[PDB]
């Protein structure tokens, strides 16, 4: 069914940004809260930064909040990610992900759909 697909990833320079985007293969009618996690080795998925169906609530993880900016644009049917400030330590395979919840799109196990990820790399 349903595929996500990440992009915008790439291997930066520090203090530099990137923008992901989150496209899906199909539409839907009703709301669904978009998430980006990140995972490194040694770690769990982390959740980055979530956004609720109707594009008025953000949250995102305490170590990006102010750098990083969630939004999302209905007529393209697709999330951004807009990471400034970049830092040696948000090296990571970023994921996209969808939840028919907002409370529960920052849980690991909350959403329902998730994207195979795109590699993004600061180097100091
Ligand atoms: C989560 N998702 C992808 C989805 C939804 N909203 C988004 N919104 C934005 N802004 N960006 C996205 N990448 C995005 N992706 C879905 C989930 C379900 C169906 C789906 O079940 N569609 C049925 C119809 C039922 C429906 O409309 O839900 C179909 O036949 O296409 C489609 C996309
Ligand atoms: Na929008
Ligand atoms: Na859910």
């Amino acid at each position: 069914q349903v595929q996500l697909v990440e992009s915008g990833g790439g291997l930066v320079q520090a203090g530099g940004s990137l923008r992901l985007s989150c496209a899906a293969s199909r539409r839907s009618s009703r709301s669904w809260a978009m998430a980006w996690f990140r995972q490194a080795p040694g770690k769990e998925r982390e959740f980055v930064a979530k956004i609720s169906g109707d594009g008025r609530l953000t949250t995102y993880g305490d170590s990006v909040k102010g750098r990083f900016t969630i939004s999302r644009d209905k007529g393209k049917n697709t999330v951004y990610l807009q990471m400034d400030s970049l830092k040696p330590e948000d090296t990571a395979v970023y994921y996209c992900a969808a939840d028919d919840n907002y409370v529960t799109a920052s849980w690991r196990s909350g959403p329902d759909y998730w994207g195979q990820g795109t590699q993004v790399t600061v180097s100091s």
